[PDB]
């Protein structure tokens, strides 16, 4: 099974990042709210291009996640269904396999949502602008970002972000840089 460390990293992403309306389950409703929060954050127009593409990509993510995790087909994913699914993805990745396509889509969507300047690099102000809207404090965004970029030695490109992403969800190493991808963790 998942270690405490892995389980707790996985539950945080559930509670802090996927369950937008904080009712304790993930549903299409949570994706609709995520889109409005991003529109408000970055001032995107409703039914404009950015808005429409985000909606189309989020449907595909929700569809993948529902197919993977929604055991009882009630169109809602509970924390139990999430962890049940995650325990398999982690073993799966450990046996040389990919992470699910919906999860890779969500990783690329988030990189895009961070990199507002479109230069293929997340900078520290862009990183804190997104993560703060999820309730991550400024000091924990800056500490995470110092770790993720090696104190500015490493440019946090799409590919670097991708590798750090996989590390967050699957690593049981308390030293892995990707542990901090969603805000500084005290370990
Ligand atoms: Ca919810
Ligand atoms: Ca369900
Ligand atoms: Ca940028």
């Amino acid at each position: 099974q998942l270690s405490d460390f892995q389980r707790n990293k996985i539950l945080r992403v559930f509670n802090t990042f996927y369950d937008c309306n904080h009712d304790g389950v993930i549903e299409w409703d949570d994706f609709e709210l995520a889109i409005k929060k991003i529109c408000n954050l970055h001032s995107w127009p409703t039914d404009g291009k950015k808005h429409n593409e985000a909606r189309a990509t989020l449907k595909l993510i929700w569809d993948g996640l529902r197919k993977y995790a929604d055991e009882n087909e009630d169109e809602q994913v509970t924390k139990e269904e999430w962890l049940k699914m995650w325990a398999e993805c982690v073993k799966s990745v450990e046996k040389g396999e990919s992470l699910p396509e919906w999860l890779t889509k969500y990783m690329n969507f988030m990189f895009d949502v961070n990199d507002t300047s479109g230069d293929n690099i997340i900078d520290k102000h862009e990183y804190s602008t997104v993560y703060m809207s999820y309730g991550i404090p400024k000091s924990d965004c800056d500490a995470a970002f110092d770790t993720l970029s090696d104190g500015g030695k490493t440019m946090v490109t799409r590919e670097i972000f991708a590798r750090l992403w996989t590390e967050y969800f699957v690593s049981n190493d308390r030293g892995a840089k990707g542990n901090h991808l969603f805000g500084d963790l005290k370990l």
